[PDB]
């Protein structure tokens, strides 16, 4: 034998997930609608779907099922199999779903028994052959007979050897893991495709800063169309923890849900705190099981975070980031003794990811920016997506190159204070309405079309004490024929119900660019 001086042999996060599944095969992985499923049972369903899709040559699967076993089965199946999932909004119309399938070139849909009625309306008008997937408990026979122009696949659940998990699998970290959609100013949705490496970077950051163990119980509050749900699902999975799906009819009682199931980990928009306070459920020490509370999506007010922390007596974490940069990109542990009015959004998981550009147009890396520096936050790094899917115009305006790396204009205005970022607002009219992202211009565009009005303003209203808007109202000019029943009827076909204006005003003149605050002040007077 020859004497040898050296040897060299040619995804860590994916490995951790596969290992977690093996290590906790007999443990509960998912609770949904009064049923519990172990890691082994979820693995059997997931790899059965995944194997079948591989043989079918499916890459993208749309998911119509919501808050149901079939949705989580398909999401695990897509992840384990290196495929791309596309969650469909629970209140999307037939037409909106068609637009999504077309834009994402997807002809495969995972359904369940609760969605068969919506599916039927889709199948009725879609001319192209769709491939419909369901678990064996779903009776697809009548629809199969009724729609031979489409194809229905019942996938049998085979038992799967979890010992084989690590070798039975994938080497395109740049393939898309999921595709989200968000509000576009013209009513055409922007689509955001998030890669495996985007997702793996995020999960690895959160797992190392805030590690869970297999005894943890993770809430799944957010809709699957909102990327917070991606956090819930994969955070639980990498930890071998149990994910608890919040039933639709319990989203309005979050504190009771947490206490009822003794949840140890929670993530939602901070509106949830206000709601819990309104229902008189947030008394001190009332939530002892909740050891990690994350909030993302809207400005976290100090007083809100304080009241939630008194209930849990445990850490509260502010998370910030847009869907375009994979869930959250900064974080800040809430400090009760900060004496500030809002909770900072903090600092990035990874250094060299943030820059601020001021009104002069000077780009400044976060590490170099001085105390008090102010301007628009720019994002970069491994969590940033390539741009918007098939939308070069929006990509060009939001994404740009600068000395080697791709930066993204968040639109968020921040200040650097005492070494952390404070979120001050936005330069545009993107807002959250009841916790959901929307462009006020998308609503205005729809209302303009439907009313044919010359002048239109969309105003977030009413506002809570924290400044969170639960709805919108519309102002139209006094020259358009007043037909608010007809207007309402048409808006519901073009906007999610959350965004449809709940109150309509015919007003002689708008206060002035439209002064949204003045309209808010006026509305407060009645
Ligand atoms: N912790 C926080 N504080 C203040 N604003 C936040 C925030 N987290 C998110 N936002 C706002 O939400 C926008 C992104 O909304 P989104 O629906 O794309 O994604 C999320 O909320 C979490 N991925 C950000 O650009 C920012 O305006």
């Amino acid at each position: 034998y020859g004497v040898v001086h050296n040897q060299f042999i040619n995804c860590e996060t994916r490995h951790s997930i596969l290992a977690a599944i093996q290590a906790n095969r007999h443990a509960p992985a998912l609770w949904v609608k009064q049923k519990t499923y172990t890691y082994q049972e979820m693995t059997d369903m997931a790899l059965s779907l995944s194997d079948y899709w591989h043989l079918q040559g499916v890459q993208r699967v749309a998911i119509l099922s919501v808050r149901d076993l079939a949705a989580y089965s398909a999401i695990w199946a897509s992840y384990l199999g290196g495929m791309t999932y596309i969650p469909l909004n629970a209140r999307a119309t037939t037409e909106q779903i068609q637009e999504t399938l077309i834009a994402t070139q997807c002809d495969s849909i995972m359904v369940d028994a609760q969605q068969l009625s919506r599916l039927s309306s889709l199948l009725e008008t879609c001319i192209d052959r769709l491939h419909i997937y369901a678990l064996p408990d779903v009776d697809v026979e009548p629809l199969r007979q009724q729609y031979p122009q489409h194809t229905f696949h019942t996938v049998q659940i085979t038992e799967q050897d979890v010992e084989l998990l690590v070798v039975k699998y994938l080497d395109n970290e740049h393939e898309y893991a999921y595709i989200m959609q968000t509000s576009g100013s013209t009513g055409k949705p922007k689509r955001i495709a998030v890669s495996y490496s985007n997702l793996h970077c995020y999960i690895s950051q959160i797992d190392k800063l805030f590690p869970l163990n297999a005894q943890d119980r993770v809430g799944q509050y957010s809709d699957l169309t909102f990327d917070l749900s991606v956090h819930d699902i994969f955070y639980s999975l990498i930890s071998g923890a149990c994910l608890y799906v919040v039933p639709e009819l319990a989203k309005l009682s979050p504190a009771e849900f947490i206490h009822h199931h003794q949840l140890t980990v929670w993530l939602s928009v901070p509106t949830v705190i206000e709601l819990a306070l309104q229902r008189q459920t947030l008394t001190p020490h009332s939530l002892p099981s909740l050891r990690l509370s994350f909030f993302c999506g809207q400005a976290l007010l100090h007083d809100l975070a304080e009241q939630w922390q008194q209930a849990t007596q445990q850490p509260v974490i502010n998370l910030y980031g847009p869907t375009e940069c994979t869930i959250a990109v900064t974080y800040h542990r809430f400090v009760a003794h900060s004496g500030m009015a809002s909770v900072p959004i903090g600092r990035a998981f990874e250094e060299e990811c943030l820059a601020i550009i001021n009104e002069q147009g000077e780009l400044m890396r976060f590490e170099s920016a001085p105390e008090g520096y102010r301007g628009e936050l720019l994002l970069s790094g491994k969590q940033l997506v390539k741009g918007y899917l098939n939308d070069p115009l929006n990509t060009q305006s939001a994404f740009f190159q600068h000395e080697g790396r791709l930066w993204y204009r968040s639109g968020d205005i921040v200040t650097k204070s005492n070494g952390v970022l404070i979120h001050l607002g936005r330069r545009d009219h993107q807002v959250k309405i009841a916790g959901q992202r929307v462009e006020l211009e998308e609503i205005e565009t729809v209302v303009r079309r439907v009313t044919q009005a010359h002048s239109v303003a969309i105003v977030p209203w009413p506002l809570s004490e924290s400044g969170y808007a639960s709805g919108t109202v519309a102002f139209v000019d006094t020259h358009t024929q007043w037909q608010p029943d007809l207007w309402l009827s048409q808006c519901k076909q073009q906007l999610n119900p959350t965004f449809v204006p709940k109150r309509w005003y015919a007003i002689e003149q708008l206060p002035r660019k439209t002064d949204i605050k003045a309209l808010q002040q006026q509305l407060a007077s009645q």
